[PDB]
């Protein structure tokens, strides 16, 4: 319920070649992952995040939602195809742009974790902290 303030009225997220309901994320920690297929520094970070997600998304009870900065649907789609998690649909790119300004994402990649039930912000720096802590000993890298 807490995700509605960030993705107002978006009831479904993409998953693989289908969709899942946002209410299914109840109780999880949710990371918004801002990236794009055209961004040079994003390229090598995405696989490090896929490795952490495959290891820990169930045991550490979190989900990743890709919030694209791709403005071409094919670029978006080919990139999301390599990811194992969820995405805001391409047609809802206005909501991703609004979300990126809400969190003042000045460059990508950027990974922001919020609690799904309350919407509370947990971490704004997980792209940096995961590179330093690949086993998540300090997850979820709470902001001071």
């Amino acid at each position: 319920s807490g995700l509605d303030k960030y993705l107002p009225g978006i009831e479904k997220l993409r998953r693989g070649d289908g969709e899942v309901e946002v209410k299914s994320l109840a109780g999880k920690l949710v990371f918004f992952y801002f990236s794009a297929s055209w961004c040079p520094p994003c390229r090598g970070f995405t696989p490090q995040l896929i490795e952490f997600y495959d290891k820990f998304h169930e045991s550490k009870n979190f989900e990743v939602v890709f919030c694209t900065w791709d403005e071409e649907e094919d670029g978006f789609a080919g990139y999301f195809a390599k990811m194992p998690w969820l995405a805001v649909p391409f047609a809802q790119s206005e909501a991703v742009q609004k979300l990126s300004k809400h969190f003042n994402v000045e460059s990508i990649p950027t990974l922001i974790g919020v609690d799904a039930d309350s919407g509370d912000v947990v971490t704004t720096r997980a792209r940096a902290t995961l590179v330093k802590d690949p086993e998540g000993e300090q997850f979820p890298w709470k902001d001071a």
